[PDB]
């Protein structure tokens, strides 16, 4: 029935909620983070964590505050890799372990026509060739630009650089499955070098969720 834990391994505990449940709070060191947030970024970051920490859990890891880096990237204990998303009726996160999994992206949209001039910005324009080949009935323009941000998502945690629109080729199969070739250098923090990815989707509630797991060397 859950929408990450159908595009990741079971190695990789997830936790979902639809709405903001009343009564959560941040943990006290992630107060400033939202001191001077609107009540819709304040519930978003409140109830990610919520998630996070019940994932966390799973793996055997106490309640423990998930801060934001320079780039904004969550701060996972040592050992843990992790994934957060938010967006209109869409709450969730995923982590693993280091000694099973190197990196674990996701990200969730609502499952509609992009924003007007989105598409043109985030494409290539074979990009956009290939999704008007792919069968009516399904947003393919919003599902690449999700599976986009899944991409930077997945690489971030490995490079610590920036992953442009522009420097992934996002290929979408109808079947749930999905991947992204890099355009750019490849080199990842640990003297690896990243060339592909392999990713998930599914739509379901009105939301389109995608996933990319890079697996263990
Ligand atoms: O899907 P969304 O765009 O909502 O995800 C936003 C999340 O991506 C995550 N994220 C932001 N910058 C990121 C980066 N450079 N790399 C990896 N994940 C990142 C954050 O956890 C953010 O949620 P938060 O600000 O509440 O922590
Ligand atoms: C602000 N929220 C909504 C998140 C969206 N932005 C994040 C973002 N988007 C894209 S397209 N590519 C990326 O690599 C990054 C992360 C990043 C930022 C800056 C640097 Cl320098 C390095 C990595
Ligand atoms: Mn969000
Ligand atoms: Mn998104």
């Amino acid at each position: 029935d859950q929408l990450i834990a159908s595009v990741v391994p079971e190695l990789l505990p997830s936790a979902e909620l639809y709405e903001d449940p009343p009564g959560l709070e941040p943990l006290p060191e992630e107060e400033p983070l939202i001191a001077k947030s609107v009540a819709k970024r304040r519930n978003e970051f409140i109830t990610v964590r919520y998630c996070a920490r019940q994932a966390l859990s799973v793996l055997g890891i106490p309640e423990v505050p998930i801060l934001k880096g320079d780039k904004g990237q969550p701060l996972w204990p040592d050992g843990i890799v992790g994934s957060m998303t938010h967006t209109e009726g869409f709450r969730g996160a995923v982590v693993g372990r280091t000694g099973e999994v190197r990196s674990v992206g996701i990200d969730a949209e609502p499952h509609d026509v992009l924003p007007n001039g989105v598409l043109k910005s985030i494409a290539l324009p074979v990009e956009r060739d290939e999704l008007d080949a792919l069968p009516a009935g399904t947003h393919w323009d919003r599902l690449l630009f999700c599976a986009k941000e899944t991409t930077y998502k997945a690489w971030f945690p490995l490079t610590a650089r920036w992953l442009g629109f522009e420097d992934a080729h996002i290929t979408i199969d109808p079947d749930g499955t999905f991947t992204s070739r890099i355009l750019v250098d490849g080199r990842a923090n640990d003297g690896t070098v990243l060339s592909a990815f392999d990713g998930r989707w599914i739509i379901d509630k009105g939301l389109i969720l995608t996933a990319i797991v890079v697996p263990k060397l």
